[PDB]
């Protein structure tokens, strides 16, 4: 009898790799997937990789990996073997020439490379069936982002096993991939939004505009995806276009380019006396071209934290972004209050402007910091409807 | 030259105090406070127990004091010294009687029986100085709430050094005993509320006829406050009674009774709709006694979890609470509403009692599920305002 | 293939539970018993608990349960699943809600509570076979006896686990409810001895009148019951007696009052000058009751260490107690005693006084700290009769 | 500033060194000895080694020597350094050459050798004042005698460390040299008792004929005594002889000689009658050498396990000893049974022999199992003397 | 079911030792061999040891042989079960009686000394087969000869488990009593050399006149060699001699030392230039016994360090030997020298004789510091034959 790594992978049962996974670790359930590979070359080596069903929980180094040299145990703890972020595979590796410092380090950057490289082949493997795919992606899926966080040398491939909702994609989740080739003719930007969940990111006030044209929208409900947009400007040479920020223009035709800049000009006034109103509570106050339903909505700066970022944080500085108010120059609400400040009603406007930036910071994702005073606003509102 | 514990406390400086403590610990500071004491009798021991400056940081057992047996060490681990609450303090013990496994345990207990009873003396030496006492209880506070959860032994002395604001206090903390103090003839009930922050809980809904008859509220805004509350039912012999919850009761005049129950009897229809209107979103609508200047409230169960309690739990099961809504009877809103149900204009006060819900969320300390929902309500509300 | 715990227990074989019990901890041998059960409502988990055939042998924590949250594992260490004195049980929990400092704990007490629930349950399983129980008492009875003087919650089933030789039980154990049910019509006390060995305790002079009135005397072998009969009073409602201590009084006759009266008095200058004669050596000497063949015992105070403890811990200080003498009054040597001194015949007497003090030492668990000292009043004893 | 060990030893003051003790031990007292030193040649290296005041409290590797290699920290688990025994010492080794496995080895060695080396020096320098070195002596006798009884390579030195009472020695302990210089003409063994105290010991009736003689004896009361007489079996030419044990002779006249044979002869039919008698209880009777005032003594063989060996095996196999008795030829209660044998008077013979069997047990170091039975013919032999 | 070391060995199967042994430790090959025991008498225990097929690879102690006591598990790391050197073997300890330090010890030592035993006969049996023992002693020679570098109690069977290629052995190792069986009449030394290869060592100067009288030479080729040499002396009676070192004398004919007399005399002149030419670089110039094709050779200290061993100093003090240069008195260069000397012809000779001792630094194994000066003594001697 021999160790089952040593063996040709076509000769073990699933059997024989789930009995070894479960010698080699706590866990108790067959191992979710399976890769036994050699390399042969410059390096031999042979190992083991196993995907676990499920996803795992200061001095400990990381043990995922037993280290054999030529058969001999060596340790279950080198660390050099494997990237943190794939520190949820458990496996072996067996390496026929590992030996003074350097001529190891080399040794050991070359067994990482090809364990990424064949667990990123794993995990391909994995995604050709579906129903397998959601359960990977639904445990490692953090780990996948991760990893492009930080392994640059891998970006396509692992950009490519991301998945999202999107408003185009249904009850199922959308690869980049096929975003891309549902992408118009002239479209540059691949859009997204991030937040709590999908059924609130699906009637987001952002994608109002991009929905009436074609524009599908990714929605990108985790806490890391915050930080993987930070990193990753770009995927087969579409750049990414968060609908929560300030910078994000839609394509548009000479005719909706001067019909923009006519309602920019009527708005004028109103922006101002809005601002004015406002004073330090918000940047600006602009037009927005997202709107087809609602009012007005907040929108956060290019190149700092968004909304969603933002009460991450103060759950969990020079970072958070000052708020933009952009309005819906169509809608009934805006019209009357360009009226009613072309004209100024002037009591009346001041409540109706911080009634609508208290309600848009509700919709734009942010909390109130004083919801008496809102609640005071909405009761006033309300005796007047009354009366 | 001899031990430091083994001196006459009288005889040694700060200066040597502050060394030591900095020799046996990882703290570069002088401790905020020294207690070096001796235990004759039954057991014979002394002790140096050090409070920091700031509130410190698996397989790790607590090493915060060092153990001696007649001058020799034995451990820097020894659990039993020290209940985990404690696990703040630095020290040392010199034992001269520690010796088989039941003597010894007898000898632990009664060591870490002196051991409590010394550092509550130390803290309540603290207190004497108010501005070292606001420094100590705010990194420690958390600590004497933890004890008070688990050392039933030590309640009253624990009870003693706990502090909150309170509508009475003013910017600065009161104690249990003042608010004892400062009770009211036929003052039952100790009042809290838990929140987010001082800023949110003084303008509070719940509040509101509390302040108004003189009953001072405590506003409890750590997340740790709400395990407390639910383990201590009084305090030098008056119950706690919380304000955002059933089952709290103000004295009543016997004219005050029967004005109630006049109220009660005219409000039950407009209970009954606004019920029947809001389905399973609540478990009942009833007139409140806690409002002056809100129309409404959503209040929680007496034996479950309470708002604050319950968006601690999502942010981090068959004991979050129902909700129940409570009616300002003499409010214009609640006015309004009772006649145009009591004619039932039936349209407009479906939009208006959902209205009122959603904003009593925001106001009674739950978060939103649906914000573009009830931003569409609040449009609904400003566009009939508007014209 | 899923783990074991997660089966059916009425599915899983023997063998399968053993097999798991050995790769779970360091024995080869098959468990003892096993218990597999689950919890459901406010908390659920599934467990496996194991006891060994054997008793098990720091910084390190107790590893005998393996933790799982949801099927994954998390650590071998988590000492709040399980009291110290159930140290000795090997097992698995697999809770599905453990998730923040105080939840985590409340769900930790709870597991703890039905694992020594269930655990309790098995020992009673045991139980209803005689030869396995007697098997895992030996093993583990210090166990029970260290969790009677911790879990005051748990008492009566524990008590009912213990087991004792006893003056009525043979060359068989009996239990404390048996005691109970062999009681006489106005028997009060549960009668005890301690001591080294059954052979030893079996001719126990502090007996002797115990069997002649048919009150049944358990046998304490074990260092541990001393401090067992500490912390527990009573059982069923019957109160524990010290049959080598003071303070134990049988009950009497009025015609047997009289008689114990009237032999106080007679004996009272033999008393007085025993006292005399023997100085600080006892702290009284007074008349027995609990003495039919032999002269004279040595008993221990009410409140301190018995001999037998005294021992304990000499070989391994306000707490050990002054001895008192009790005298048979129908004892031969003690009538020619009193008749002597009632005529004091005063040189002889001296010697005879510290011969049966010293020969009580050797019956009532004491050491001799002088035996060439004892041996020349022997000596000169036997010089006596053989002349 | 420069390390304290790199120093020349006449210009460290004992402040420096009892500083740099602190710094390297969790002592808090400073060292009661000190040594500096280097050695050249060979080998190269610098040390200070101390010695605390007190003695020291699995997977733990021995840390008392800090290792450093051309005054670069190495490791503080360095075991080869220093063999068990010393274990007490702290102390730094500063090495010029250490750098495979087995030059390593022999370097280890040679530095083991010379700290021992000079450590034994520092003990012998401890010795030159009787106050220290009684101070030394209690806390680490132990050490000393397990040095003995492991590193043969220095026996000579670490005999000489030894300290014992004797029946010459009065309330101060003895060296071995001293008993060599005190011993007699013609004195072939050094005399030596074991027990649990010098009180005891003193008045042992093993030593009476020793005392008239003039042959001094040694007292030794520490469990691991035992252990050291069995590897040692001599010092200065002059060998080991136990009292309690068969096999020790004095140096006889050719007047003695005659005269103990004469009495042996005279005993015979008595010691054949008490063997007779006894039965299994004792391998045989003879006529003693070693009484003077006492009637008889049970003795341990020679190459067995002694009395007070077996206690402290039982308390805590095929080696432990069975009993000889030896009769006092001399001794009244002999003479008279010697008569009563001559002439069997042969009831009472049997309860007098075992009465001094029981009674021999208790002065030769054993325990009685049989207390009762034992009380049972004292109060027989009592009565006989009462009437 | 019950352990498998409890079990009789002559009915355990090959696989259920694989599979125990795999289980035990981190191999996942079956072990090379199996030795399954048990010790009666004195002490009583049980134990299987295992050789793996492959040598395994601070603070860790060493944990090859697991520890029981009557079945239980106690620890892995008790380092005294088993000596160092052999702590490639895997195997468990079942002990009846191990239990207050020193009767461990000596239970410890009795059972060490039992594993040793036991093992030294397991290879004893491996070695019955050829092939076998060809791969054992190619893992474990080393191991081996480190135990004969310190078990001087098994010397005899730990030099009879070597092997070596020798000048008689062909393509296989031979072991020391078939060298002893081999040697001649009146041969008294056991001949070795040492060296970096077989090839090397096997076309060795220091070997030409050895293979003409049929004196066997063994070679040793590992840098552990050198040291156990260091330590052995002799095996069976005879001596070890060193073939590169001084103080090695074959045994002559009476012809044969006047023979080598009357050589030494003609050569005293050149070698006494040799020297003068040679200065500081040699101890001195001697005819030499051991050549007969080669010139010269430099030989090292009787008692110093050979040259191989030297050049594993340097790769890796007052310990490396000086240089002897032995001279072939029969070689025509030498002749030539001699006569050139007889007539000093001296330019040519100084370059001639540090061509020499260039070239016999390169033969007899030791490095040229200066390769470029060597080849000018080359080039200069090319130029010369050139022309």
């Amino acid at each position: 009898h021999k160790p089952l790594w040593t063996r040709d992978p076509k000769d073990v049962t699933k059997e024989e790799y789930a009995a070894f996974y479960k010698a080699i670790s706590n866990d108790w359930e067959d191992p979710a997937a399976t890769k036994h590979f050699s390399v042969e070359g410059q390096l031999e080596f042979r190992s083991i990789m196993f995907v676990p069903k499920r996803a795992p929980f200061p001095n400990k180094k990381r043990n995922n990996i037993k280290l054999y040299v030529r058969r001999v145990f060596i340790m279950d703890n080198c660390e050099d073997l494997c990237p943190d972020w794939l520190g949820f595979v458990k496996g072996v590796v067996d390496s026929e020439d590992l030996p003074e410092n350097l001529q190891q380090n080399k040794i050991l950057k070359v067994i990482r490379k090809n364990i990424v490289k064949k667990c990123l082949e794993m995990f391909d493997e994995v995604a050709e069936n579906k129903e397998d795919y959601k359960q990977f992606y639904e445990q490692f899926g953090k780990n996948i982002k991760l990893g492009i966080h930080e392994d640059t040398a891998n970006r396509k491939k692992l950009m490519e096993l991301l998945r999202f909702y999107s408003t185009e994609s249904g009850e199922e989740m959308t690869t980049l991939k096929d975003y891309v080739t549902r992408m118009k003719a002239g479209q540059k930007s691949i859009y997204y939004i991030t937040g709590d969940s999908k059924k609130k990111l699906e009637t987001s006030p952002f994608i109002e505009q991009a929905r009436r044209r074609g524009l599908e929208v990714l929605f990108m409900t985790e806490p890391i995806d915050e930080y993987v947009m930070q990193q990753v400007k770009d995927f087969e040479d579409k750049k990414f276009a968060c609908l929560t920020k300030e910078g994000v223009h839609f394509e548009e035709s000479e005719e909706e380019k001067q019909q923009r800049e006519e309602e920019k000009a009527a708005c004028e006034k109103l922006c101002k006396t809005m601002k004015e109103v406002l004073g330090d509570k918000v940047e600006k106050v602009i037009v927005s071209e997202r709107l087809s339903t609602s009012p007005c909505i907040l929108v956060t700066s290019e190149f700092g934290w968004s909304a969603h970022m933002e009460q991450i944080m103060r759950n969990q500085q020079y970072m958070m972004s000052k708020k933009t108010m952009e309005l819906n120059p169509r809608h009934p609400i805006i019209k009357e209050l360009r009226r009613r400040v072309g004209a100024d009603n002037d009591k009346a406007v001041k409540d109706l402007v911080f009634l609508l930036f208290d309600t848009s910071l509700l919709t734009s994702g942010f909390q109130l910091e004083d919801p008496t005073g809102y609640a005071e606003r909405i009761n006033r509102m309300i005796k007047l409807g009354l009366s």
